[PDB]
This record gives C-alpha cells, sequence and structure tokens, in this order.
C-alpha cells in the first residue's frame, strides 16, 4: 500500500476554448469560456500583445468571463486567456470581431 489522500491538485486546461464572435460598435460583449485546474489558474487577457488593463474578467465555476463595453473598431484583434498555476500552465487565443 500507500499513504494518500484524497482531493489532489490538478494542471490547468481549457475545456471550452473561445470562439469567433461579432458585435457592433457601441455595443457589449462578454467572451466566456471553459477553464479548470487546481489551484485556480490565474487569469490574464491580452490584445495580441500587452494585456488589458480596464479588464473586469470574473472566473466563477471554472468559467472566465471578460467583459468588453463599448465595442471599438480598434479592438478587433484576438484576446488570448493565458491560465497558468502551480502545477501547469495552458493558453488560448480567441477572434473578435467588431462591425
Amino acid at each position: 500500500g500507500s499513504s494518500g489522500s484524497s482531493g489532489m491538485e490538478v494542471a490547468p486546461s481549457f475545456s471550452s476554448v473561445l470562439k469567433d464572435c461579432a458585435v457592433i460598435e457601441g455595443q457589449d460583449f462578454v467572451l466566456q469560456c471553459s477553464v479548470r485546474g487546481t489551484p485556480v489558474p490565474r487569469i490574464t487577457w491580452l490584445l495580441n500583445g500587452q494585456p488589458i488593463q480596464y479588464a473586469r474578467s470574473t472566473c466563477e465555476a471554472g468559467v472566465a468571463e471578460l467583459h468588453i463595453q463599448d465595442a471599438l473598431p480598434e479592438d478587433h484583434g484576438t484576446y488570448t486567456c493565458l491560465a497558468e498555476n502551480a502545477l501547469g500552465q495552458v493558453s488560448c487565443s480567441a477572434w473578435v470581431t467588431v462591425h
């Protein structure tokens, strides 16, 4: 036998990666996805480059969300949601379009 305890940590992963989405200039759009892991991986969104500073992201029940109000024509790019923890590290990309 071997001593052990139930309820061990886990590595980060994306069950439902982000998908393409379109929105009208001036409208609101929140990027919702699914990510698992333990402990909860760090959620940081970036605009095809540097991380966002005015992002009120909200991770609940392993659900990373990013509310983006005032969809500007200069936002149309590729949102990257990095998720890493003491266990592993993973990242995903997305494609948001602004009419």
